[PDB]
């Protein structure tokens, strides 16, 4: 039955839907777009729940009023819920309309220990995101980073158990840095970087740099320091002595350094998903991350901007299936921030690949038998993005024989707003929701279409970071098709 062809779309709420002062604004307003969404046969919604704004007083100092308000409403609309712990900053990243920063006794504590932030060589500290740096050092007054982010989860749990044992709740997404996604703030706007920029590595608060240290040291290298010639933020990758032919990455420091700087963000990413599973454990719900979608310069041999962003992917290294291994063990879901894109639709100068990067991390996925989701990087309301979007969410097409060999687990859509409401463009939308679901009308019971949810078990055992890097092996990626046999058309 075409049923089994069918994939779940979900759309992203307005950014600050609850405002910075935990108010939940404009009820009436949200629940009319909201039945809007539902007529469109949407199947649910995702949602920040910002650590800035429900531990902001202090030190478990909780409040989720405002939350529980507008998880009611959710649910009343008939539509179910995507939530995001979201343990970063939201305004200095392309689209924050808002400013929600994190909790400001976090920040306090940063004014006199500012090596609690990403720092890049020059010094400057970013204040979005926690560095992976200071994960296990209990400098928050008694509690370590990972502790925090373990114990906002569970309260998250049981303050809101009534919603997840109604099944209101669907997934759980875990912030793992900037934007919530697992990497570093490789190519900050509110530093001056601009696309197609290589960006910085960000490996230079006093945690990360001892560390560093202290492992060249027992790689019988002392010497070795951090990278002095990868450039600035806004630099080509010729124009640098660290990415150019023959450069410093190529080396036997910098393949170090490399391997050294992305093995942070797997086992950072390894042992907060650790907590998360304790937090939620025994709930009907399944975890989650997100990985960004960095194209540019993904066609030259250096990958420039995924290296300084912490995904080691060369042409003869694949730095994403590995944490595609990583999530195996948890069970989880890896969602790919960027798939509407076409190559042509970037400057030929920024080398892009958009098309063959989303392949390499699908392909990658199914490859480690883990469930693959996905949402639109920018703002799209034309019938070629969401036919490319429909291509991705089934490479081969759909099957009339049963369920397709190969297809997403569910498409989340950024971002509610006036302009999709508007007329045409919701005209087209609808047609974008009919073809996710393979002609077939919306379906509530994800059963139907072999999408049933299970209590979360425990977390299978560690994996070595030596069998997850086994995973760097490439290999060739699934048959696409050149268009999606289900076209919205124009
Ligand atoms: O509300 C979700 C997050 O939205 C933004 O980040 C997006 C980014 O704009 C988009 O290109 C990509 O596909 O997904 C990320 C994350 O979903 C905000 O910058 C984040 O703060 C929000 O968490
Ligand atoms: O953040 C930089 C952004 O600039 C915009 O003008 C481009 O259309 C986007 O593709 C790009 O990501
Ligand atoms: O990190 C913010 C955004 O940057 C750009 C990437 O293509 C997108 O996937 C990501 O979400």
């Amino acid at each position: 039955n075409m049923l089994l062809n069918y994939v779940p779309v979900y759309v992203m709420l307005p950014l600050g839907v609850v405002n910075v002062d935990n108010v939940f604004e404009d009820p009436d307003g949200l629940k009319e777009q909201l039945l809007q969404l539902r007529a469109a046969g949407v199947d649910g919604v995702m949602v920040d729940v910002w650590w800035g704004i429900i531990e902001l007083k202090g030190p478990k100092q909780y409040d989720w009023r405002a939350y529980r308000s507008l998880l009611q409403l959710v649910q009343e609309c008939g539509l179910t819920l995507q939530a995001i712990m979201s343990f970063h900053q939201c305004g200095g990243n392309v689209g924050d309309i808002v400013n929600i920063p994190i909790p400001q006794w976090v920040l306090d504590i940063g004014e006199s220990n500012h090596d609690i932030f990403y720092t890049n060589r020059s010094g400057t500290r970013n204040k979005e995101y926690l560095t992976v740096g200071v994960d296990n050092e209990p400098i928050f007054h008694g509690r370590t980073a990972i502790e925090i982010y373990s114990d906002y989860m569970k309260s998250f749990r049981e303050n809101m158990s009534d919603f997840l044992e109604s099944g209101l709740i669907i997934d759980i997404y875990v912030g793992l840095g900037p934007a919530g996604e697992l990497r570093y703030p490789s190519y900050p706007q509110s530093q001056g970087w601009e696309f197609p920029g290589i960006g910085e590595f960000q490996c230079y608060d006093k945690y990360l740099k001892a560390d560093f240290k202290a492992a060249v040291a027992r790689a019988g290298h002392p010497e070795w320091e951090l990278p002095d010639d990868a450039g600035k933020y806004n630099d080509v990758p010729e124009s640098t002595g660290f990415f150019k032919s023959n450069g410093t990455y190529v080396t036997e420091k910098g393949k170090f350094f490399l391997t050294w700087y992305s093995n942070k963000l797997l086992n950072h990413g390894d042992q907060i998903l650790d907590e998360a599973n304790k937090a939620f454990l025994g709930c009907k719900v399944k975890l989650a991350i997100k990985v960004s979608g960095i194209h540019w310069w993904y066609k030259v041999e250096n990958h420039a901007a995924e290296l300084t962003a912490g995904y080691y992917n060369l042409n003869d290294r694949d730095g994403y299936r590995p944490i595609a291994r990583m999530l195996s063990r948890h069970h989880a879901i890896l969602n790919f921030t960027c798939l509407e894109m076409r190559d042509s639709e970037q400057p030929s100068d920024a080398k892009s690949g958009p098309q063959e990067l989303v392949q390499q991390v699908l392909s990658g996925g199914w490859r480690e038998d883990i469930r693959v989701a996905g949402e639109n990087a920018l703002p799209r309301y034309d019938a070629t993005a969401y036919n490319q979007i429909i291509l991705n969410a089934r490479p081969q097409g759909v099957n009339n024989n049963g369920p397709p060999k190969l297809s997403m687990f569910g498409v989340t859509y950024l971002r509610l707003s006036d302009d999709l409401l508007q007329k045409s463009n919701f005209n087209i939308f609808k047609k974008f929701v009919l073809k996710m679901h393979a002609d077939q009308d919306y379906c509530a019971n994800p059963q139907k279409y072999n999408h049933a949810i299970t209590p979360l078990k425990p977390s299978a055992p560690k994996i070595p970071i030596e069998v997850l890097l086994e995973a760097t092996k490439p290999t060739l990626p699934f048959p696409w098709l050149p268009e999606t046999d289900m076209k919205v058309d124009g």
